[PDB]
């Protein structure tokens, strides 16, 4: 069945390539479409309808994030899967744009729940929240206590070796940092809450993270979400 159905403005913004490094999509433009969100795909039709879909867009997992500076134009949203692509969509009001991110995020929560096989989605949520915390807690000590060992070595090669093992420690911070904000982002959309504040999650991006991003050319939650997606 269908969760919403609207007309949006649609624009790619990035996409994972070859050698999986992230890069902007080329030729990219605002596109018109009537679409429709039906279990956790939205649908791409040319034209209005109550006739075959143009394309579809597998939402399973993503982030959804309201991009009101955007320079041009007014009700933009942005949505990031979890294979590493960016998109952008302009709702038809600013209403309209809390609908769609409410009704995409809540989809990808019934889902999540589906996977999990758990019908009480909002505790399977909170549970997860709780967990990924201890396991930051825990992956932040492990980082430290590497970092102290790393630094009574000379060996070079024996340096590289602890430093390999410290980006791995900092890449699942990130990662975890990225769930931990999905599912806040998910639960507040099913308890109609504010969002979780994306610049506490860009706070954790570490610095090569964000020189790869500042290389992309965006740097947000939703591009730092692409990244970590294209490590997985």
């Amino acid at each position: 069945v269908v969760r919403k159905a609207g007309w949006l403005f649609f624009k790619p913004l990035v996409t994972l390539q070859k050698e999986r490094k992230l890069e902007l999509v080329a030729r990219r433009k605002w596109k018109q479409y009537w679409v429709t969100l039906k279990g956790c795909t939205l649908l791409f039709y040319e034209t209005y309808g109550k006739s075959a879909p143009r394309c579809a867009l597998f939402a399973e997992d993503s982030i959804v994030q309201s991009v009101p500076e955007h320079p041009k134009k007014e009700h933009v949203f942005c949505l990031s899967n979890s294979c590493g692509d960016v998109y952008l969509f302009q709702a038809t009001s600013q209403t309209d744009l809390e609908n769609w991110v409410t009704a995409i995020h809540s989809a990808c929560a019934s889902l999540f729940a589906k996977k999990h096989g758990k019908e009480d989605t909002v505790r399977l949520l909170k549970s997860q929240t709780r967990s990924l915390l201890q396991k930051i807690d825990m992956d932040s000590k492990m980082k430290k206590m590497a970092e102290l060992q790393l630094s009574v070595v000379s060996d070079p090669k024996n340096r590289k070796a602890i430093e390999n093992q410290i980006r791995q420690w900092e890449q699942n911070l990130e990662k975890f940092h990225m769930d931990l904000f999905r599912m806040r982002c998910y639960l507040a959309s099913l308890q109609g809450g504010e969002l979780p504040n994306p610049k506490s999650l860009l706070a954790a991006t570490s610095r090569p993270s964000k020189l790869a991003l500042g290389r992309l050319g965006v740097l947000s939650v939703s591009s730092f979400h692409a990244l970590v997606c294209s490590r997985d």
